[PDB]
């Protein structure tokens, strides 16, 4: 549950998603990636553990995470439509918001 692992975990289903021939496999790595999002908005980094819940560090840190699964699940909506290829698209857009939730915390 770690940070460093919910990322790895993230980097590892984008692999998957990008290699994928068939939506199932896609969205399974896509709700391993909504999982480890959120398990990843409860690993709050050593030097916020003592800020408020209320505080802007706090609202930032979590809505990193709102954000990456908002866009998880807009993903997912394709993959349960066999839209292999536009989900893949989607998923390769993920990085960018992966980045914005976590990588300024590592
Ligand atoms: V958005």
């Amino acid at each position: 549950a770690d940070l460093e692992d919910n990322w790895e975990t993230l980097n590892d289903n984008l692999k998957v998603i990008e290699k994928a021939d068939n939506a199932a496999q896609v969205k399974d790595a896509l709700t391993k990636m909504r999982a480890a999002a959120l398990d990843a908005q409860k690993a709050t980094p050593p030097k916020l553990e003592d800020k408020s819940p209320d505080s802007p560090e706090m609202w930032d840190f979590r809505h990193g995470f709102d954000h990456l699964v908002y866009h998880i699940d807009d993903a997912l909506k394709l993959a349960n439509e066999g839209k292999v290829k536009e989900a893949q698209a989607a998923a390769e857009q993920l990085k960018c918001h992966r980045n914005a939730a976590i990588q300024k915390y590592l």
